[PDB]
């Protein structure tokens, strides 16, 4: 029956594509999650790299399309806390790249259009409008590299757009405290005196501008509005 979408940023893209046709259902906000999947006609999830607990049900479900495994996205590898790439890995934070958000939109339009050909014209026009909005937002950024640190490495896909230079991360896993060695490493390798530090929430490294940036967009109802706010907050942190 309905489109089901694992994550909130991907649910906000799905909402624009389906606007005026149907309402997608966010899965992760259990057996109620299970019920929504059995009843779904299409399930969009990032894939076993982003949701390892969901992997069981969705990996073997023919209506479930894993965006990371589709070959539609610009995929970047994971990085260590010093910015080196890890071989054969995939950074899952793909939606912060505006071109990836657009690719996700046109892919959703194509998937739902095959299932409901009676709404094909509106699924594709929404994808066009979402694409126009996302690209207009991105063209506001054209400039020298801007260094920045993150608490953990969640913003790699925002760097092409805002010309950010990754100077390192405090921890490889947000559940692991940063080491005194990594803090010292970052402090002594400082590209600049005042360093922007991005983290998920407000909740020894020296002179820093601390800016919370929620890639998951949890308190937003429009993807491009959410992206424009993340981008302008990030740009001000790195230029201040
Ligand atoms: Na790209």
């Amino acid at each position: 029956q309905g489109l089901v979408v694992s994550t909130h940023p991907i649910y906000l893209i799905a909402k624009e594509i389906t606007k005026g046709v149907e309402e997608p259902q966010l899965l992760l906000q259990t057996p109620a999650h299970r019920k929504a999947i059995n009843d779904a006609s299409l399930v969009i999830w990032l894939g076993k790299a982003h949701e390892a607990p969901l992997n069981k049900l969705l990996s073997n479900n023919k209506k479930a399309i894993a965006l990371l495994d589709s070959g539609i996205l610009s995929i970047l590898p994971q990085r260590n806390t010093r910015g080196a790439a890890l071989p054969n890995t995939v950074d899952t934070h793909v939606w912060l790249e505006p071109n990836n958000a657009v690719r996700i939109g046109f892919f959703i339009a194509a998937l739902r259009s095959q299932q409901h050909p009676e709404n094909k014209a509106k699924y594709w026009n929404n994808a066009n409008t979402f694409a126009r909005n996302m690209l207009q937002a991105a063209q506001a950024y054209d400039s020298n590299g801007k260094p920045y640190w993150s608490y953990h490495d969640a913003y790699q896909y925002l760097e092409r757009s805002l010309n950010l230079k990754f100077a390192g991360a405090l921890t490889d896993d947000p559940h692991v405290a940063p080491t005194a060695a990594q803090i010292k490493y970052l402090n002594d390798s400082r590209p600049k005196a005042q360093m922007c530090l991005l983290a998920e929430s407000f909740t020894k490294l020296g002179s820093i501008t601390f800016q919370p940036v929620d890639e998951s967009m949890n308190n937003e109802d429009n993807f491009v509005t959410a992206w424009k706010k993340l981008a302008i907050k990030t740009d001000k942190c790195v230029l201040n």
